[PDB]
């Protein structure tokens, strides 16, 4: 294309462009802490430090029914998983580590697919 290329635009192209990302992030090495949603008490405080508990257990599931078909929409979700993990997980646990790793891959991935609502 010419200029303004970074953009999913077509809601049919983004359906898979988002799918591939969520699929790679899951297979990635920093996605095991987000696959299963943490328990309500298993965490030091997930019912407060995190007002929007969002993990990978809902992303693909919602994408299965094209529930996620927008830039800031999917971005915010995954971006919510990394920030959420770093939110409850203090600067001294594996959750923060992988959160920074996956977030790195994710960003580079969305930057390539032409997503990133920022
Ligand atoms: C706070 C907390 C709660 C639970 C878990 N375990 C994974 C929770 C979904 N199986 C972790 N963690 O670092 O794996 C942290």
């Amino acid at each position: 294309g010419s200029h303004m290329s970074k953009e999913p635009r077509d809601p049919d192209q983004l359906y898979s462009t988002l799918k591939s990302i969520l699929q790679q992030v899951k297979s990635h090495q920093s996605a095991w802490p987000f696959m299963e949603p943490v328990k309500r008490t298993e965490a030091p405080g997930y019912y407060e430090v995190i007002r929007f508990p969002m993990d990978l257990k809902t992303m693909s599931e919602r994408l299965k029914n094209r529930y996620y078909v927008s830039k800031k929409l999917f971005m915010a979700d995954l971006q919510r998983v990394f920030t959420n993990c770093k939110e409850y997980n203090p600067p001294e646990s594996e959750y923060y580590k992988c959160a920074n790793i996956l977030e790195k891959f994710f960003f580079s991935k969305i930057k390539e697919a032409g997503l990133i609502d920022k």
